[PDB]
């Protein structure tokens, strides 16, 4: 009666397991849930169930990530045929990487571009987890809006889980935008990161809801580490930068609109900025982690736009069991819009993101170990690299006790060239790459970046390709041994 | 004349004059997008004084340049540095010697760079005009590129009248710099043919430093008539095209063009003369023969671009009846052309070619054994990241079947899969969208690969699926081939 404010609907209210079994064999599902943050969670769970009973496949697409260990239920249930566009799942990942399940990492802003354009199969059902429905029966959802609303327009039918654990507070939150329409397409009307566009719930017709499922259940909470030396040398060498940006007149005190990836480096760098001269920042982000609430409590961030909020356990608590301290600084847009290439230009975001390894050349790999192994996906990272006034991506320069390098003469796999790589930087140091060609973005790499195990192997490596000569002096006998070595023998320099 | 501001002529002077004016260690911004709309007096009398007292400069393009001014400059010793796209041997073998810094930058984005602190400022632009007006504006001629920006962040102008070009160019180009951020509005560009900027460059005339009077024509293109090989690629497209529409998935007037620059490219588009669509649009960045030869057939309704360059003939067809075609034509800054907001807005469905892609949908664009550039990555990236479709195009062999231009893996990926929808050569054409990886191999390798490369190529991915993984891959063989024929001249002896 506070959730469901369009009477008529409650005829619709019925168990999960009555819900699930409006999905069969073949279907197309689309699924609320971004990062841990708004998925359905007792529609999924009851469908895992009854596929151990009696098996089915369907291809299944997302906001992005899953929490609640739904992927791993519905991985092991044999339910997915094909997933995408984003998955944090070991157990699925493991199901991918033996050919198991057909995954499709997309550009996150533009799975619901492709739906609307007749290039991607649509939705059948829709299934959106929801803090309300409205008087005119349209969905306010909860922590994330992801994809949500064109997979609720999309669909035939569409599946509401009310979840009790998510306040009708929320409401207000969400600014819901769908583009107009190819071939007389306007402009996204959007100049400033507050700006409300939309509306506060996903616009259906309430004839197409066929359930509305009530449950109460959490989101999995963000399992960001808290920062470490490495970490916070790495926002340090950032905040250097930074300093040097604005002292030479080329960035203002309130750096600009800032987006930080998924994940403890990212959310560890954006803490970083606490000890930092910066004032009045404003994000424009796909993700709001633990770190955005840190920096609007330092007095530092003055607002946040996103498409999700995933928080650590306390964090959550007071955030969503104080929202009115924080609401009037919030708002959580589609996916598509918070990643939207012609707001992430027009905005002018500095993007700090992720990297699995990059190679003296400034290519970046967000996905692949050893080219072959998905770990995630791209996920928004090459929205906002390609756009961004500075694409920053980071990482620890080692992993496995110094077993991998994350400097690599040549990536695996590339998520992003060198054209969509301004800035990279590991707690070794930063390396500026604007302006240099390939030769000049080697040496400052090998320089700044590499850990001291493998700074001279690495530079040998340079130093032998240039006597072969190119733009881009490489050796095709080794420019893929070290992953090799890794594979083989357990560490890349072992040859 | 021509130089409507009388004021101006005051600045009249020799290239020599004007060249001098350019100064050891600057950065240099000038005219001259894929051979059309180049300064060309300034640059060669550069090159010939350079050789007697050197000069080193920074160069910025629109894009490539005709009438060997690369060549000349390189000679000389001139260009420390070089961007964003060329299309010269003799540049191309002194980048890939290291003895020119060469940036390839995405075609639209060198400008944004450039205005919000990213990447050192022109200190001198040097314009190719058609004419100057009452109130000192350029009026460029047979391209605008970057010309605009150049001529506004400069502190110094040089403009070079061409008198090979007619005044009749004035109210081709329609001038458009974007709002400044942290408060910068859209792009108001709704329709192929919408008008949102200035007929001419908008300076203060005091800027303009030097006015040069020449009389040459644009170097031509070099696309060739299309052979049995791109009519195929042509039609592969056509039929999928023709799915499509059947379906009810396009329309039947397609979506805006674009088509890359060079024969292949240009050939798929003279293909859509014999195919049942019409009332066609171009939003591209290049207009070539083909644009003419689609408007001739009563095809192509409208073509924005930002440069055109046409064969010696066509050239002479078009500019010597401009009123023919100017209605239906538009020169946009390459920045706009290609606008991401733009590409993404409109839908566009570009065409261009690959050097090599892998069985997985990554493009090469650039360069040749993972080393060795050609040109650049050009406009490709700007359109196949945002487009609605994403075709690239290649034949699937060269060099008499020593090189397949189907590969395990890329020797250098310009373009992820993420951002490569369908790909076509004369053997067929794989429509990737959807995929994962390993199904875009199966598709690939049956349609795409040339039948004596096919079962290596199978035979690759078969032993790489058993080693697992979502992309799979065998780390000592994923760069054989371009060994192979780098050490031994083909890519099949091992």
């Amino acid at each position: 009666r506070d959730r469901v404010r369009l009477p008529s609907l409650l005829d619709k209210v019925m168990s999960a397991a009555e819900a699930a079994d409006l999905i069969q064999d073949g279907m197309t599902v689309g699924m609320s849930g971004f990062t841990r943050a708004g998925e359905a969670k007792a529609v999924p769970q009851a469908l895992a169930m009854r596929a151990k009973e009696r098996p089915l496949r369907i291809s299944l697409m997302t906001g992005a990530s899953l929490g609640n260990d739904l992927d791993k239920q519905l991985t092991e249930a044999g339910v997915l045929a094909r997933r995408m566009p984003f998955q944090v799942d070991s157990t699925l990942r493991k199901a991918i990487n033996a050919g198991e399940v057909m995954f499709i990492d997309q550009h996150l802003s533009e799975t619901v571009e492709q739906l609307r354009n007749h290039q991607l199969k649509l939705p059948d059902i829709a299934v959106i987890e929801a803090a309300a429905i409205t008087e005119q029966g349209h969905i306010v959802p909860t922590t994330s809006v992801g994809n949500s609303a064109s997979f609720a327009i999309f669909a035939k039918q569409v599946i509401v889980e009310i979840n009790l654990a998510h306040s009708t507070n929320l409401e207000g939150l969400h600014d819901i935008y769908i583009p107009t329409y190819r071939p007389t397409r306007t402009p996204i009307p959007l100049t400033r990161v507050d700006d409300r566009i939309g509306s506060t719930a996903i616009p259906i017709p309430p004839e197409k809801i066929v359930a509305i499922v009530i449950n109460d259940q959490p989101d999995s909470p963000s399992t960001v580490l808290p920062p470490d030396g490495e970490t916070q040398a790495i926002a340090n060498h950032l905040i250097d930068f930074f300093k040097r940006e604005v002292d030479a007149g080329r960035m203002s005190n309130s750096l600009g609109p800032l987006q930080a990836g998924i994940g403890s480096i990212a959310n560890a760098v954006m803490c970083g900025l606490i000890e930092s001269p910066f004032e009045n920042l404003t994000m424009y982000s796909e993700v709001l982690q633990d770190s955005t609430f840190d920096l609007i409590d330092a007095g530092k961030l003055r607002f946040a736009s996103g498409s999700s909020i995933t928080l650590s356990p306390r964090r959550n608590a007071d955030v969503f069991g104080n929202l009115e301290r924080y609401k009037d600084k919030l708002v959580l847009r589609p996916q598509e819009i918070s990643n939207h290439p012609e707001v992430v230009r027009r905005l002018g975001i500095i993007g700090i993101n992720t990297a699995l390894e990059f190679d003296i050349y400034g290519n970046v790999n967000s996905t692949h170990v050893g080219g072959t192994k998905m770990m995630n996906g791209i996920g928004g990272s090459g929205d906002f690299a390609r756009n961004a006034h500075l694409a920053i991506f980071v990482t620890k320069s080692i992993a496995k006790g110094g077993n991998i390098s994350s400097v690599v003469p040549m990536v695996s796999h590339v998520d992003h060239t060198e054209h969509d790589v301004d800035i990279l930087v590991t707690e070794q140091g930063l390396a500026d790459l604007r302006g240099l060609a390939p030769r000049e973005r080697a040496r400052v790499i090998i320089e700044n970046c590499v850990h001291p195990s493998y700074q001279a192997p690495l530079l040998d490596y340079f130093e032998a390709a240039c006597a072969k000569g190119g733009h881009t002096p490489h050796l095709l006998r080794e420019a893929l041994a070290w992953h090799l070595n890794l594979e083989e023998r357990g560490h890349m320099l072992a040859g």
